[PDB]
């Protein structure tokens, strides 16, 4: 019934964090709608996974824990780890969620979003909410790409100590990839990964890596292989390239293949979708519903990915302050030099342009 | 001879940075001098010792890895390592010196800064320099607290690899005292902390400490104690308390106690020392001699103790565009803003006020 200000689909980092920000700019009446619990995609990782950027309290002086989501928090704070697991994580969110009080609603499958007079019209699975800003923070951990008949996604593995030792593969060569190849490689089994690339790598990921690797451990790369297809017969798996002589495994290879955000029926329902791309304005708003954004790891502008939560986090306050002069009230700039301070307003993306010297 | 704009007394984190951040606004007139190599206290860390703060290159989107003392540098870019060696640091301000091409005399211990008419004249014992303005980075590592008869400091153990396995004892609970513990339990060895703690630790050191523990080792702490004096007799070392019963131990006790700035003759003879405390207006100027100022890790104010990288470097700029005004050289806005933007512009400690909210 209530004429909300503002709506955000999903209770995941960007949701939480945009709450928050949206908070510091004297706009409260925001509902987050989840269909999971705070944090869902955090608390499906595989058990082993940890953030590849560390978190450090560096809040004080000039920029916060780079995995927080607001500027006066940090995992590092509240749980002494700088690597943090997905579990660790969806606990961050809800110990923050709790102390800003948030008002989320879980368990709530948004399945319609449409333009009426006065505001947008929210259908859910649970009950119908209306609002005049709709910030779309879906992600797209819940659409991994599977384009074989065959092969376990990463996101699907709830626990790599499940895996018996033995032969494994592994399709992708990123920072998935190569963790699945250690978290294998350190429980004894040899990995064959194919890659479409260490070069990219964090340090995080490099060095666990290159530990096992140093001790011994049997992983190996091919490295201009591009999978055609995977079948299963004569009692084994069979992998099959566009150039290059097919290969046999034991066991169901892992795909550490990426996602598609387009997936989601909300995402065609309120973007253009082009190609596995979402077309936004500078705003990152929608090009077909005014005052519909987008939000998150899934905000791409060929100008940066975002997909990292230090660079996406820093449009929140952009968003909101926005939001508040297409409102009419004056623009709340002690907030907004806190966040200008803090790493937090990216609102020129032309210093993005990230390249060091030496 | 010759009348140069800047000398900086030490090519160490400091003293690298502020000649970097002094041709950014313009000043190239810029010598450093070193009394060994460039980063000379970083290739005398013990070989075990990494930083607790982690690198990670975000240089892009407002904040350069915490490690690096210019906006355009990264350990993590040049490297691919997230908690670096002392040796590796060393390098890495080797490669950013001969990179930004800075003029640095290796080998030089300076000896006696005095005022003459028109700058100062700086004694060595290598030849004679002079200069209108005095940066004094010279750090501490050289200057440990060495209260007792007995006892090896942290900074002189070269290779904690080489105590044979067995029982020893660390005095101070801090970041060094706590390393201490970690490496030698994780080589087998039976260790006791005596603290004046594991509440203020990092989590890096937090994790390590933590994970030897899980698996047995052996580390234990006695946490209300204060070490009187440490003597040698009957075959073992005697460490008396203030408060407690004497201890005895076989081998001779490694002490993280800290260092002392006020050591330094360059401090004594520039500053205000009054009490293990370096006194310096709220530009980090002395207050004995104008255009003499103090950066690096040993900048305390009682707002901010400045021991981290990402902390004292956020000063240089605000001294460059400080000496430039003096200079009577207009405003580098365009470089003030970088250095605001990738939070290497504290002009106000008021806001160095870390607390997190949960
Ligand atoms: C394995 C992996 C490791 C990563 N490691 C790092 C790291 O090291 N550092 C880093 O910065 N980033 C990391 N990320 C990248 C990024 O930070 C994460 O993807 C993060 O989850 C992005 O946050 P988000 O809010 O955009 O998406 P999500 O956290 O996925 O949030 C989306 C939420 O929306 C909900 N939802 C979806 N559809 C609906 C609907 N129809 N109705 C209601 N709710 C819905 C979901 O249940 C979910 O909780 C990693 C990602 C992955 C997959
Ligand atoms: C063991 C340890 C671990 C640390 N870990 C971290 C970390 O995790 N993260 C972090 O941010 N910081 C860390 N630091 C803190 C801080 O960054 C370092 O102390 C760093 O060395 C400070 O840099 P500096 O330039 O002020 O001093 P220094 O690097 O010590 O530079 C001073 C230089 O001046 C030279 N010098 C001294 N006297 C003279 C003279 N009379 N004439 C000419 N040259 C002279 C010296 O040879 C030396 O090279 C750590 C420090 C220690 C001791």
């Amino acid at each position: 019934m209530q004429h909300h200000k503002v709506a955000i689909i999903g209770a995941g980092a960007a949701g939480i964090g945009m709450a928050i920000t949206l908070k510091d700019f004297g706009i409260t009446d925001v509902i987050i709608l989840e269909k999971g619990t705070v944090g869902h995609s955090f608390k499906h990782w595989p058990k082993s996974t940890r953030t590849i950027t560390p978190s450090f309290t560096s809040n004080g002086f000039g920029m916060p824990d780079m995995n927080a989501i607001s500027m006066d928090t940090s995992p590092a704070f509240t749980f002494n780890e700088e690597h943090i697991s997905g579990e660790t994580y969806a606990e961050y969110l809800q110990v923050v969620a709790n102390h800003y009080e948030l008002n989320i609603f879980e368990n709530t499958v948004v399945t319609n979003i449409s333009a009426d007079d006065a505001y947008y019209t929210i259908a859910t699975t649970t009950e119908t909410y209306h609002a005049d800003y709709i910030f779309v923070a879906t992600g797209d951990y819940n659409f991994p790409k599977k384009p074989f008949k065959y092969g376990i996604h990463y996101s699907e593995i709830e626990d790599f100590d499940n895996f018996n030792k033995g032969q494994y593969v592994v399709i992708g060569g990123n920072e998935s990839g190569f963790d699945a190849a250690y978290q294998l490689a350190k429980n004894g089994s040899d990995i064959a990964l194919y890659t479409s690339p260490s070069v990219r790598l964090s340090p995080y990921t490099r060095q666990r890596l290159g530990n096992v690797i140093k001790q011994g451990a049997r992983i190996e790369m091919n490295v201009h292989y591009t999978v055609k297809d995977i079948d299963f017969n004569n009692g084994q798996y069979h992998i099959s390239f566009d150039s290059g002589q097919s290969v046999h495994t034991p066991h169901e290879p892992i795909l550490a293949t990426g996602f598609d955000a387009t997936k989601n029926p909300i995402v065609q329902q309120l973007f253009v979708t082009t190609n596995q791309d979402i077309k936004l304005t500078t705003h990152d708003e929608s090009t077909r519903y005014p005052n519909i954004f987008m939000i998150g790891a899934t905000v791409e502008n060929d100008n940066a990915k975002l997909c990292y939560i230090y660079k996406f986090r820093a449009r929140f306050a952009v968003l909101a302050h926005l939001l508040t002069q297409r409102e009419g009230l004056p623009a709340k700039q002690e907030v907004i030099e806190n966040y200008q301070k803090n790493q937090m307003y990216l609102d020129d993306y032309s210093c993005c342009e990230v390249s060091c010297t030496c």
